[PDB]
Parts: C-alpha cells; sequence; structure tokens
DNA sequence: AGGTAACACGT
DNA sequence: AACGGTATTACCT
C-alpha cells in the first residue's frame, strides 16, 4: 500500500482517458487554465481551472474555495458526468465507497512545471479523501507524512494511474517534481492531474 | 488563541 | 540535485 488510507491504482482511468481529455477542453472553454499568483507574489508553474460547486484559487489574503471564478466572474463550468463517474469508481475500489466530491481542480504542466511539497487542508470536512488522476505525460510524485521532514516517497505517475489517499494519510505531505519535457499522443506536450475534493459541507 | 501564507532559495 | 530553511513572523478573525 502507498500509506494507510492511501492507494494508487495504476492506469485505472485509461480507458476514460481520451473523454476525460475532451471534458478537460469543454471545460477550459469556460474557465480557461490560469497560472495563479500566490498571495506573496509569485506565479504559480502549474495552470489551473475549476469545475463543479467550489474551485480552489489564490488571492491576495491566502487560499480559498469559491463557487465564482474570479477571472470570469461566473459559476465554474459543472463538473462533467465522465469526471464524476470516474471519481466515484476510483473513490470505491480505493475503499472510500461513500465519497461525494463538489470541486474538481484541473492542473496542466507544461514542462519544467512544478508542485511544491504541500497538505490538502483547505477542506473542512477531513473526513472526505482525494482522488487525484493522471493523464498524459508521467511526472515524479512525492508522498511522505504528516510533517513537511517526513523520508519522502518518489512514484512516477504515468497516463491514467490514480491516487487516493484519506484516513490516516488524509494530511500527508505530496507534491510533483518539475515535469520533463516529452510527447503523449492524447496530450500531445503536458501533463494534466484532477483533483476531487469535497471542499465544502 | 488559533489560523496560516511557502501550491513559493542555499547547500 | 535531494533536502530543508523560511512563518524562528506578522497579520487577521
Ligand atoms: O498534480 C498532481 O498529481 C497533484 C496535484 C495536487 O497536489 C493538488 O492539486 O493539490
Ligand atoms: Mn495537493
Amino acid at each position: 500500500p502507498l500509506a494507510a488510507g492511501a492507494v494508487i491504482l495504476r492506469r485505472f482511468a485509461f480507458n476514460a482517458a481520451e473523454q476525460l481529455i475532451r471534458d478537460i477542453n469543454d471545460v477550459a472553454s469556460q474557465s480557461p487554465f490560469r497560472q495563479m499568483v500566490t498571495p506573496g507574489g509569485y506565479t504559480m508553474s502549474v495552470a489551473m481551472t475549476n469545475c463543479g460547486h467550489l474551485g480552489w484559487t489564490t488571492h491576495r489574503q491566502g487560499y480559498l474555495y469559491s463557487p465564482i471564478d474570479p477571472q470570469t466572474n461566473k459559476p465554474w463550468p459543472a463538473m462533467p458526468q465522465s469526471f464524476h463517474n470516474l471519481c466515484q469508481r476510483a473513490a470505491t475500489a480505493a475503499g472510500y465507497p461513500d465519497f461525494q466530491p463538489d470541486a474538481c481542480l484541473i492542473n496542466r504542466y507544461a514542462p519544467g512545471a512544478k508542485l511544491c511539497l504541500h497538505q490538502d487542508k483547505d477542506e473542512p470536512d477531513l473526513r472526505a479523501p482525494i482522488v487525484s488522476v493522471s493523464l498524459g505525460l508521467p511526472a515524479i510524485f512525492q508522498f511522505g507524512g504528516l510533517k513537511r521532514n517526513d523520508p519522502l516517497k518518489r512514484l512516477l505517475l504515468e497516463h491514467g494511474d490514480v491516487v487516493v489517499w484519506g484516513g490516516e494519510s488524509r494530511l500527508f505531505y505530496h507534491g510533483i517534481q518539475p515535469l520533463k519535457a516529452g510527447f503523449h499522443p492524447l496530450t500531445i506536450d503536458c501533463r494534466y492531474n484532477l483533483t476531487f475534493r469535497q471542499a465544502g459541507k
């Protein structure tokens, strides 16, 4: 096992990938990918957007889940049924049959893009797991512990891989190392990740 | 009190 | 380039 309460389901989303990617494009046509600026004033290397009832965003004052896209000033697009179904099946396979996400953060990684080691704790109900779907180019996922200096596991995540963490491992530090350039026939030159959460009550 | 930015340079 | 400092503070509510 990846950790207590955590598992990787390799190639779980492989068969669903083409549809998922069509729906990413549909979501982004309404709420475009944007590289967000941290409260500290740095532009993130990962480009992001959201779908579902709540979207993760930065602002001057910190991080926030909000029902409105601050760039368009309209609600985030509805969560595609392909996304919701894949998430439900993955969560069930990982031992979290009751998971009901209300938020999906869509990450796009160009070569060089990274996500520094962090915890997912913007969500009030820590009982719900995180379901994380990889698409396109491969990336090295770091998965640690409750403390930043806890030893890291480094796992390659490839197209279609799904990682789920929760319970004892819900607050574990994790991240993505700078993406290697490459080619993938479905995403061409990038990696996408879908991160499903229950962000509200 | 407690929340929490850093989902972001030097060795 | 893997590891860890920084928030060891200065603000909010
Ligand atoms: O891209 C990934 O695999 C991880 C994304 C992530 O950690 C997040 O969106 O909070
Ligand atoms: Mn995360």
